[PDB]
This record gives C-alpha cells, structure tokens and sequence, in this order.
C-alpha cells in the first residue's frame, strides 16, 4: 500500500482542518479548532489505486518553525491553500516559496496552489492574481471550498497524479 506523506500550509483564518474533516470523514465543521498537530490516516482510490493519504495538519502560526523543518525535508506533497478573504495570505506565499525551496533543496517540488472561501462575498483577492501568480510557476490553481463542496474531491484526486509523475 503506497503511504503518501503530504502536508498543509497556510495560516489562521484559512480553515485547513475544515478542509481535511470535509474529506476524512464528510462532515464540515464551523467552530474554528486551534491545531497543533493532527494526522488524519485515510485510504483514497486514486485512479483505482488504493493507497494511504497520510495528511498532517500544521499550524497556521511561526511558533513551531524549529519543528516544521522536520516534517518540511519528510513530506513531498504540498497543500498549499490561501483564503481569498485576506491579501495577506497571498503574499505570505513568498515567505513559504522560499522556505520550501530551501529545505527542499530544489527549485521544483510537487506542490498545488488552491483558493478556498471563495464563496465568501468578500472577493478580496481576484482569480486573475490567482491565475496569473500560477502561471508564473506553471502550477496548477484549483478554486475550492468545503462550504460550498465542489471540485474539492478534484483538487486531491490529480494531487496524486503530481506526485506520481514526479517519479516515474
Ligand atoms: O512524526 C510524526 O509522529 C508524524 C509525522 C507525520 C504525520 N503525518 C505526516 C505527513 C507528512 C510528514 C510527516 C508526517
């Protein structure tokens, strides 16, 4: 059984355990948990392929940055998600662009942008920024949301197939 190690990146604020409870166990929750440190274990069939989704969810702070070198050399998926609801969470990308690239060490690494809350009326940040900014990389930009629920399955589905194709 191929066990993936991914993590999640982002902020407070973001909702990244909303995101994963969505796709643990399809439940959203609304009360905003402070995590710490969560491991959700859960067997997905990507493509026919039953394999182990090892996710752990990282604090949206830089309190544990001593530690977040640990698991940052560990995991080879990067969940990227920034919320459309502050500015702020779209220039923070360059702090963990830089972060990833060193402890990486490599300029390429198997890693998904995505926007989530964008059902929300506050459009702060445009999907042209998005796009654009993606574009850059040449990464791939999947709008999501576990609020609203659609194309959220997606996003993780061909996350996978990154990783995949970044090995054979
Ligand atoms: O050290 C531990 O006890 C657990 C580590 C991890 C659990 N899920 C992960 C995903 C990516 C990288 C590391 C982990």
């Amino acid at each position: 059984m191929t066990e993936y190690k991914l993590v999640v990146v982002g902020a407070v604020g973001v909702g990244k355990s909303a995101l994963t409870i969505q796709l643990i166990q399809n439940h959203f929750v609304d009360e905003y948990d402070p995590t710490i440190e969560d491991s959700y274990r859960k067997q997905v069939v990507i493509d026919g392929e039953t394999c182990l989704l090892d996710i752990l969810d990282t604090a949206g702070q830089e309190e544990y940055s001593a530690m977040r070198d640990q698991y940052m050399r560990t995991g080879e998926g990067f969940l990227c998600v920034f919320a459309i609801n502050n500015t702020k969470s779209f220039e923070d990308i360059h702090h963990y662009r830089e972060q990833i690239k060193r402890v990486k060490d490599s300029e390429d690494v198997p890693m998904v942008l995505v926007g989530n809350k964008s059902d929300l009326p506050s459009r702060t940040v445009d999907t042209k920024q998005a796009q654009d900014l993606a574009r850059s990389y040449g990464i791939p930009f999947i709008e999501t949301s576990a609020k609203t629920r659609q194309g959220v399955d997606d996003a993780f589905y061909t996350l996978v197939r990154e990783i995949r194709k970044h090995k054979e």
